[PDB]
């Protein structure tokens, strides 16, 4: 679940934007610290923050949940898919790291008041890795 201390945009960035190349088992720890079971699957976008934010102005598409506020990246982006190993037992979560470069789809919305006023419309959910 989203920890209440983070806005939707903040949690999206924590889970899905990687400045440095992600090694899944290391990078997932900050996420699973807020959880009570290992996150089974998680995608990181390894691109500058502004490039990920800018997907919110690209190709508008229907979201998997039926909402209309999703967008598909114009270009393939560098991503890393993290999948929990079959032997992992919470709280010790290990991941397989599957890098790639694909179009992404994100949901976007107006910023929360607790989000930076410099980005009025921001990504809040990772919808798809293709």
């Amino acid at each position: 679940m989203r920890p209440p201390q983070f806005t939707r945009a903040q949690w999206f960035a924590i889970q899905h934007i990687s400045l440095n190349p992600p090694r899944c088992t290391i990078a997932m720890r900050a996420i699973n610290n807020y959880r009570w079971r290992c996150k089974p699957v998680n995608t990181f976008v390894h691109e500058p923050l502004v490039d990920v934010q800018n997907v919110c102005f690209q190709e508008k598409v229907t979201c998997k949940n039926g909402q209309g506020n999703c967008y598909r990246s114009r270009f393939r982006m560098h991503i890393t898919d993290c999948r929990l190993t079959n032997g992992s037992r919470y709280p010790n979560c290990r991941y397989r790291t599957r890098p790639g470069r694909r179009h992404i789809i994100v949901a976007c919305e107006n910023r929360d008041p607790r989000d930076s006023p410099r980005y009025p419309y921001v990504p809040v959910h990772f919808d798809a890795s293709v």
